[PDB]
């Protein structure tokens, strides 16, 4: 489907040799992106703005300039913006063109992801150029380079694994799988790829990369979440004992019990945590499996509803 | 804290014989609402949106300030969803307010402001979260009405059952119009206090306007989950990608049923090596990132 894209890589290949781990870039000419559905409303800044009926983001240094210490904004006053040097950046654009919500659903099956996966487009737009600092995300991206050039560095994250969170060159979670010394902040020893007009770059989950560019750029980028195993699990886990209603009551600051009281706790704790044991102990990977629908990102839930009703 | 609120009632006697299952109604002068940080700059319809910077949320679609005060002769409701943002003097006061309520640290807690007027509010539902309410101006209709379908509830469910509400449902539903149900007819200075999981719907013949303070209701489930997730969260092969196994060939799908048991296997034993201490030092975990998130988007709106 994206195969028209990616050619002459195949699809299998893309899912066997790449994903979900390594990046792959694929050069070609702008015109065969209309392959996409809804490729059109989204070919110029204009085309987008037409379109997008929800607020805008607007980045630059002319904000902390009109801020005196990022923001969001309507549509209309979006081209002053860009026109003052200010990246806009076009969140849920699926929202407002059906065709290419209808296609990233068709891609999400292809990849095999969790039914219950976030998925949404974005374009991003910026008249000087700009760029963004070292960092790696947990979500993965295609991203499609419509108009200018932008050069990305790209760089094998050898410090975790598979991460479950954004960082920026550590959080609570992310210490616990952590390993070795961070790279520098130029990433010097990183792939170095410079992403023209019909060039397609697959940004695999926890890649480093950054950006600089100075040119007028617009690109469609297109963001999956990544659920991981623990996701489903623990909601599968949490369908098992949502029932009983012991697991239901309100919990309790520790802190404010009395000494007297909290000892009794720990006694009715204890004998739920026998009851989440066994009920682990007999989970099976149907349960896993069927749990592929739930929410894994509220995150990008509440964002969604929340554009939907501005809209 | 809120002694002086709802005096005579005790706050010994509001956590035993109320808290968290039992609706509270107090009476008296709205002067009483005076101490609560911010009243002034809310006290009023006017006064809440000279200070209220964001969208509001008509009843459901959001809309300008502006937009709102046409939806209201219009008989629609006006949800002014954290106003706390724009009276971070209530911020403290709710703050001691959780921690006299002895709920978790990382329970959700905001101020909403309400107004209505001709004559709405909203038809009959059941909310997971809980709400001390305080009438200012206006007298606003509430139906009442215990909960006897299920005990305590983890999603909001209106008259209208979901997958996971479905798993702990008992008997028949209320009639829509909600009779075999205690009117009240809250004015000002009454404060209701309004348990999670029971029955309610609003109507404002003339117009109303009142101070809700929602707090969040985290479940044991809650916590315990939270827990298990530190746990778990450090070892990779919990961290691999899920799949959608329909997708999958038949041999490939084995491959992840072992894959699986090996998780569940090492799942089970974490399980089973959980103290309750782990359990009570994950109470500041995001038991509703639904509401953060929301705090957030609104701040870039401001
Ligand atoms: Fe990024
Ligand atoms: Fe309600």
């Amino acid at each position: 489907v994206l195969e028209s894209i990616i050619s002459p890589v195949t699809m299998s290949e893309f899912l066997e040799e790449y994903w979900p781990v390594k990046p792959l870039v694929a050069r070609g000419e702008v015109e065969r992106f209309t392959s996409i559905p809804g490729f059109e409303k989204v070919r110029t800044l204009e085309n987008v703005l037409a379109i997008y009926n929800n607020p805008v983001m607007v980045v630059g240094d002319a904000v902390i300039e009109e801020s005196e210490g990022r923001f969001l904004v309507s549509p209309a006053e979006a081209l002053e913006w860009y026109e003052k040097g200010a990246a806009l950046e076009f969140d849920f654009t699926d929202l407002f063109i059906p065709q290419v919500r209808r296609w990233i659903e068709k891609l999400k099956a292809e990849l095999r992801l969790p039914a219950g996966t976030s998925s949404k487009a974005i374009v991003y737009a910026a008249k000087n150029g700009g760029g963004f600092k070292a960092h790696f995300d947990a979500y993965t991206n295609l991203i499609f380079q419509i108009q200018g050039e932008k050069t990305w560095k790209l760089a094998k994250n050898e410090n975790v694994s598979n991460p479950m969170q954004h960082y920026d060159l550590y959080p609570d979670d992310l210490q616990s799988y952590w390993k070795g010394d961070p790279p520098k902040e130029d990433l010097p020893d990183a792939e170095i790829v410079n992403l023209t007009p019909g060039t397609m770059l697959y940004l695999p989950r926890g890649l480093w990369h950054s950006t600089k560019s100075d040119q007028a750029t617009l690109a469609l980028n297109i963001t999956f979440g990544q659920p991981a195993w623990l996701d489903l699990m623990l909601a599968a886990l949490r369908k098992k004992l949502i029932s009983d209603n012991r697991f239901r009551e309100l919990a309790v600051n520790h802190q404010s019990l009395h000494e007297s009281s909290k000892s009794e706790l720990n006694g009715y704790l204890e004998s739920l945590i026998q009851t989440l044991s066994e009920n682990a102990e007999t989970l099976t990977p149907e349960q896993i499996f069927q749990s592929q629908d739930s929410d894994f990102d509220p995150y990008q839930s509440t964002q969604l509803v929340f554009r939907q009703l501005l809209t």
